[PDB]
């Protein structure tokens, strides 16, 4: 399962996930590529800010979904 | 940790999992190989139909366990 | 000899006992426009494989095949 993440450089990146891979895991995959620590990460999807504890299933993120990465002020 | 999945073609496939990798994750690994969407997947193990929410630990699936994949009508 | 192919509608194909599954996939392509590569046919729990024939699976007339996509 591969989802999409629009980063801070504009360019979109591709990450391989499991449907139960939580938001904290997704943020960790971003810092393994983008470099921005999860504490300074905010993930938006379909007008909803993703909470760390919840999973991709709870937010109904499916295959090839596009996530928008923004910097947590 | 590698478990076994008897698919719909008869031939058995091999998937690498974690003991906490839930059934929804296992089904996702199948559609990454077999092609059948998780919504149309039913997994049987030791006479028990595996529920999406539960994990491999809850059903006591151990290393080298064989899972039978059937098509959800 | 006609067989049914059901999904999720139901399309009907005019086939031959010696038609390979690859032939069946190509018929659906000429009917619903779906490429054979993204086709996976199942008859009675068993996913049919290209090369083997309808008679090889004892798929008689008026039998119902199930179409699953690999998009
Ligand atoms: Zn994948
Ligand atoms: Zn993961
Ligand atoms: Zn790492
Ligand atoms: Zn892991
Ligand atoms: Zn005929
Ligand atoms: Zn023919
Ligand atoms: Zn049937």
């Amino acid at each position: 399962m591969q989802i999409f993440v629009k980063t801070l450089t504009g360019k979109t990146i591709t990450l391989e996930v499991e449907p139960s891979d939580t938001i904290e895991n997704v943020k960790a995959k971003i810092q393994d590529k983008e470099g921005i620590p999860p504490d300074q990460q905010r993930l938006i999807f379909a007008g909803r800010q993703l909470e760390d504890g919840r999973t991709l299933s709870d937010y109904n993120i499916q295959k090839e979904s596009t996530l928008h990465l923004v910097l947590r002020l």
